[PDB]
């Protein structure tokens, strides 16, 4: 018809993909991004009837790894939406990576009919069974009816205590099949994560233990950008003048520049600390365990986190405080108001730190001064970091391109740098960065990848383009997988193409491709870059042989 | 000879294992010996760990959660290779849905043999670890004080759970150098976390709002050893309150306040639900109608956030530990004034429906009749129940009357099929019973049926000197009897004579069909010093009182 | 009132499950009934079903699969949600490791519940699938053909092994239109393959050049019901044999021919070994040193193709059917002279190693002494064991003696622990051999720790007045007896238990003996007793068995 409004229609009836885009937009899901079809192309189109901003990917993998950035940034469970089969296979990615982190995520995997099972269905499988080891929380929804139950908790699930990946399965009749508007069962609306305080005397201990340390350190994780506690740790860390550590993901949440950060002395503040202090951050791999021989074997510990059971991973937690970020920071931010320690001004640690800074920085001093080319990293930086604003959004991938901008990128903002993460994965650039432009359109949104890295997920730029997302893209080719490599016999496993023009990649699909190779082409291209009004393309050739400034101990042993 | 020289400087992983555990408080090991953990057994008795050798794997891995339950600390269950850690299954299952800590120390092939089809190889931690909070293999003997004390915590700490160790039979036996072997620090007590004082200030204005609150408390509030804080707190608010089948006991049976002869009406009615470590699950009927108000208002106290507003949403939110919670609570109500009133329409229709039900049931009480009724045989048992025994029900008639007609006066003091309705924890919890608290009685009530599951446990009973009493009620099948006969498929016998079992073992049986008989025989069991059975044959339709609600649906 | 108006146009789940199953040729369900399942059981016995209620749903499982076995046709284990299936989970992984079909049906909570913490409620598929060749839930009872069909289909065919439905609530109950149910192909008998012809004659070619051959007779052999042709392959080739466990009986135990009696000198000497329906795991020592030369020759013959070569690397691999290629064989031998030799020095080796095994486990049978040791005890078993009985052995001394001391002459007449080395498949093992051959006596020998796991099946056996006779080893302990406890030992029991009065408790006959003189009065007695009856034997605490070069295991 022309849906002529004079014909009668009969309102009673609702499907599964209109109670599923009713149900996400009720719980605050703003953003799907997904890949369409069989059968999910009515859930998607559904989606934006309510509102929630679809945004269509070129791989699951991507799209997997947007959706858990974008809960991130927005602090609620957003969705990535996948068809059945290989679609939710690919997207076992993004589940694995944000249950390593911590972060929530909503992944709506598309089925084969029910009526089906059994037969040999078109893209037929076990999907509640595969994603349920990397899931807090999967089930199969089996009639529409229930569909606003079980968004209700899978959202809940996701977004309450320690974070996690959902997953909701519907099958095909399910989304297509109807049931009787007024007897749909209403869901309540999921509200903020529900915040637990510490014992007092934990509280008092945890500050009795800080006065007593001579050599004191506070390491801000990313569970305190997680927790929004921003505010109470730049408080705190004012009012104790302790020294602190940011995380990777950490940084942002106290200031980079902040004077007492030992960012610039990371080994022997962590070597040479007699109390550690942990704000929502894991002794794993990323701190190096606890353990020695990063830290000293008799280091004590204040351990504040979420989750009962990571307390005393590793290392003992002399004094525990479970619960969340933001409320026990407040509660340690009370206490103090009724004591008068803060730590001196004057302290043989504080001079131990300030001499180590000024060491570190007179060892890369040279290396982001030399202007030879084909440059170094610590030289391409110089340019970069010049040039980034005090609110973007830095995305950094890769080995030595990620390591190296960490130190040399600062952040000012919490929750503005997203990376590898505790997972150390490939393939989060783009997807991170497309999901960083979805939420913030309003800040710059800059990706700095390694030649490798790029390669991963470099096809998302058409996505970039076709929802007008001015991303900018710095690609550091030294033609290989964390350094290059002559021409040879085969060739070396971790080669690629140090010759690689990747600037055309934006050019096919109408950004801005810029290629430097000498010192002088770095400073005019960003600008032009950064001016141009779209996603653009900087594509970097560094030396082959270029590598981090030399450190006591290896990243990982 | 001591004389001989003799090389101390190395352990083998049985040992490390046995010292791990013991550092962390492992002191009840119940499971059944065999390739490869007879070292582990043998090594866990020289370091003072109790050791209960159990007749199926299955009543070992429930016993072994029963003793955690009720010491506070996870308590061991040992097996073999193969079977023997799918027979155990169960247990980590029913730990699982009940919130309850458990360690699970599974032997396994030697992995120098994997692939190979050695004897009893098995993807152990693949199959457990559905059914767990942790589980993982040790591979080198060297980290088992770690891997020991990474177990302990994962099931100890936040909402308790199952771990499982998978002890390979080359590192059992592998040995290493005592001076290189890394110390673990002991897992202390369980973390507490409080709520918000807004929060805490919302919960006691909204008690003071409701015209029909009612206090639910669960067997949480027994978990977090809230007793103290809960009976202040109930004590101060004089609010009515209902107790799940295990949170008997956190209040007293006999307090007046209790809303337990009305609870399908207080259910029903209550504007206002107060959830004290208490799930909408099943055995509260998911704080939905036709069970409840469709406007009831929840105030819901859990350790799990994850929990809150699950069914019915809540109104205002405790998340945090239960003793802390409440303890926040009193502490908040000692700056108010209000408390119920003791006047109320809402007081006047509790104990209505009490006087109601009572009346009820007091004709079936009193009736001498042979075959005797359920509540005539409660009648008997409940007057000879010393108020520190641990109660173990079991069946369904046979422990959901008993459930009413059995009062607890003690937390932690009633062990039934719980949250996941399972027969076969009737003499595995009984036998951790004894273990846990020698120098307190344990009678286990079962139904005929439910005493099949596990009654060889009894051996287990008598050859650790246990004396636990075993009561059967047998109506000759399950829920029901059925005549003389093909029979039906819950028929059993009408005429076994379990108490022949005990006999067998050197216990005590007494078989009771006149109500006649049903006192000396109770009293002789109770007297008798050691494990005793009694066998009561119960009328074949005998059944519980009328409901306008079924249990289930 | 048959004059009332009666609509008959709608049938339920259970009821559809029960033609399903019944159509599909399974007779026996063994179970626990509770919610959900009581309607299936019903349901079942109305098609003429034989529900046999067990007292734990462990037995239970390993019923089902042992009446399997003996049927050669999957049979039902019924259990409740959540606990019921998850007790039931030891039966799976028996079955999977002994390559036997099992249907487990499983109730569950209602579909409608789902999430809310329905009384129940599990993951009941997830938990099962590690363990079975197939695993679904029937998610409307209009497909309850198709899935019955399937998980049966699934079960038999190829390389055999457990299937699982669950069964939900809102399923059992539900009603669908009789006319509107779609019809399910009845499971026809597995399909058996053939080798290619090059193999055969290869395979025949290896046994020629062979000195020290021997063929290894397995428990595939008799599940394929190869034993016509295994036995007329032995008695044309001459070769020295060698049964398994289990694979007892495909040969009768005492054709001459038999090197049982030599087993370790056969497959340490051996230079070429054929393997019938066996795998090269544990119970044949992987094939390799210490156990087996290291220039080993193998044919193997296995339906599975993953198996052929493990640990020991085939010359000569048959895939297929073991009743299919062993015609083959016997086909092929037809056109050929060759046949082992009557003399040769490998039967004079394995002569003299059967005589000095005889002899040195004589004097232990002939010894009359109270405490008795095993193979005194088995001597008067053994000389009442009728020739049709299906033998039930399970422990550790108590089944490893039975194995050597108790013949079988018919295949699947001896079910035991098995590959997975089971405790507590006695009693269900012996109520399914009951039920599924009532004619035929059954007899179960079992430790006193292994009737301390499945003892309580005896009051099933009285129930259902199946005349299974219990005879219980009882050396108080695992393996071992112990003197009295200080703590009590691991490993120990009660020597001084009456496990015989358990007989008593539920209408059976007991009998209790310490002497030797009592053994043979009390075991005729109790064959004679018409129903179920236990012999409690207490036998000597530390008596072992026959001295061995190689420990059974390392
Ligand atoms: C294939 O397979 S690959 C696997 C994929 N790969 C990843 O997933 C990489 C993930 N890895 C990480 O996440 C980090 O690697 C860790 C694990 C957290 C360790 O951290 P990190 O050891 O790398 O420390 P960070 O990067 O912060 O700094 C390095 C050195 O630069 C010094 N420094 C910092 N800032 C300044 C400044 N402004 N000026 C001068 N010096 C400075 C600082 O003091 C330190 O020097 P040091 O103190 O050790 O002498
Ligand atoms: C297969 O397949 S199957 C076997 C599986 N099965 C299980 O796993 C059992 C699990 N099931 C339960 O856990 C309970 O079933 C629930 C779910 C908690 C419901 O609870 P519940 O509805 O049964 O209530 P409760 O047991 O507390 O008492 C019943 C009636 O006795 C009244 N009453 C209480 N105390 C007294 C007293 N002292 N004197 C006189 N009357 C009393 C009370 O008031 C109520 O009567 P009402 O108020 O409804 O009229
Ligand atoms: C904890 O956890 S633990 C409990 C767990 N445990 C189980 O799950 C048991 C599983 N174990 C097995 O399945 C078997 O154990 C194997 C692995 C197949 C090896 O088998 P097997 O090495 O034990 O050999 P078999 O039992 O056949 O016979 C023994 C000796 O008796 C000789 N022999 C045979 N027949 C006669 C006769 N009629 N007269 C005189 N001697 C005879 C024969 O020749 C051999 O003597 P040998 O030749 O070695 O000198
Ligand atoms: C390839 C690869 C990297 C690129 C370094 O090369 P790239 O050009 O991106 O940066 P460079 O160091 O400046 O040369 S890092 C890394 O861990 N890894 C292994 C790696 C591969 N795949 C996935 C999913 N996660 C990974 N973690
Ligand atoms: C058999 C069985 C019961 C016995 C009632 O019969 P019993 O004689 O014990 O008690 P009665 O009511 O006095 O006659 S209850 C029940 O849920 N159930 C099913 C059931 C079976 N197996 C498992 C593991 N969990 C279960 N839950
Ligand atoms: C207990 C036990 C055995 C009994 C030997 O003692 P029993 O009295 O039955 O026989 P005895 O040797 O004549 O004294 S064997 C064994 O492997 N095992 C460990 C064992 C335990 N659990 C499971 C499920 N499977 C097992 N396999
Ligand atoms: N609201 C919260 N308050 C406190 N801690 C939290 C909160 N949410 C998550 N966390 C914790 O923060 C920790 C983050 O650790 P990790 O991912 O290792 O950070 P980083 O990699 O920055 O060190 C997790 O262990 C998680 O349990
Ligand atoms: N220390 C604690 N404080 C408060 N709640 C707890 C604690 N430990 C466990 N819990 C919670 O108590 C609840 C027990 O509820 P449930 O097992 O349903 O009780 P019942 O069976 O008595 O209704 C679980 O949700 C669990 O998360
Ligand atoms: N019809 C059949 N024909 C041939 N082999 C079969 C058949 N069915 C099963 N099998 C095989 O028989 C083998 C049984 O070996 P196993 O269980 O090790 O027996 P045993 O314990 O007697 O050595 C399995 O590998 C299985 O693949
Ligand atoms: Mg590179
Ligand atoms: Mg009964
Ligand atoms: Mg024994």
């Amino acid at each position: 018809y022309f849906q002529s409004n004079a014909m009668a229609k009969s309102e009673g009836k609702v499907n599964g993909a209109t109670l599923m885009a009713r149900a996400l937009q009720q719980q605050g899901v703003q953003y799907m991004f997904g890949i369409v079809g069989f059968p999910v192309i009515p859930i998607a189109i559904a989606a934006q009837r309510e509102g929630i901003t679809y945004i269509g990917m070129r791989n699951e993998q991507s799209a997997s790894y947007a959706a858990q950035a974008a809960s991130y940034l927005t602090g609620r469970p957003q969705a990535c939406l996948v068809v059945s089969g290989p679609g939710v296979v690919h997207a076992l990615a993004g589940l694995a990576n944000a249950q390593v982190n911590c972060w929530p995520m909503l992944l709506i995997g598309g089925a084969s009919a029910i009526e089906q099972n059994g037969m040999g269905a078109f893209q037929e499988e076990r999907q509640v069974l595969l994603a349920s080891p990397l899931c807090k929380y999967a089930h199969q929804v089996e009639r529409p009816e229930r569909i606003p139950y079980y968004v209700e908790q899978a959202v809940r699930s996701a977004l309450f205590g320690r974070p996690g990946a959902a997953y909701l399965d519907m099958p095909d009749d399910v989304i297509l099949g109807e049931v009787e508007e007024a007897a749909v069962r209403p869901a309540a609306t999921v509200g903020e994560p529900p915040r637990s305080l510490a014992p007092q005397e934990n509280i008092e201990a945890a500050l009795d233990a800080l006065q007593s340390a001579k050599r004191p350190l506070v390491i801000v994780g990313k569970g305190m950008a997680w927790s929004r506690a921003e505010n109470e740790v730049r408080q705190f860390i004012e009012r104790t003048r302790l020294p602190f550590l940011a995380t990777p993901m950490g940084k942002g949440v106290m200031p980079d520049d902040h004077p007492l950060s030992v960012g610039g002395a990371r080994s022997h503040a962590l070597q040479e600390a007699d109390l550690v202090f942990l704000l929502g951050a894991r002794f794993n791999w990323i701190l190096h365990f606890g353990l020695p021989p990063r830290y000293s074997k008799d280091v004590r510990v204040i351990q504040l986190d979420l989750s009962a059971e990571e307390i005393g991973n590793n290392r003992q937690a002399e004094v525990a405080l479970v619960g969340d970020g933001k409320a026990i920071v407040g509660q340690l931010n009370q206490a103090l108001s009724s004591r008068q320690w803060f730590y001196p001004a004057e302290t043989p640690w504080r001079e131990a730190i300030a001499a180590k800074i000024a060491g570190n920085q007179a060892a890369v001093a040279p290396m982001i001064a030399d202007n030879t080319s084909p440059m170094n990293y610590y030289r391409v930086y110089r340019d970069i970091a010049a040039r980034l604003p005090r609110n973007a959004i830095i995305v950094g991938e890769g080995a030595n391109t990620m390591d190296i901008g960490r130190t040399q990128m600062p952040n000012f903002e919490p929750r503005s740098r997203l990376d590898a993460g505790s997972y150390g994965t490939m393939g989060i650039g783009l997807g991170f960065a497309v999901a960083a432009a979805a939420v913030h359109p309003g800040r710059p949104v800059i990706a700095v990848q390694g030649d490798s890295a790029f390669g991963f997920s470099g096809m998302e730029f058409e996505t970039a383009a076709r929802y007008g997302m001015p991303i900018k893209v710095i690609i550091l080719n030294n033609g290989g997988i964390g350094m290059g490599s002559p021409a040879p016999q085969p060739g070396m496993p971790h080669a690629l193409s140090h010759d690689a023009r990747y600037e055309r990649i934006a050019e096919a699909f109408g950004g801005a491709g810029f290629y430097v190779t000498d010192s002088a082409e770095l400073g005019p291209a960003l600008d032009a870059a950064m001016a141009f009004k779209g996603p653009a393309i900087v594509n970097i050739k560094i030396a082959a042989t270029a590598d981090r400034k030399p450190q006591q101990f290896n990243w990982h042993g």
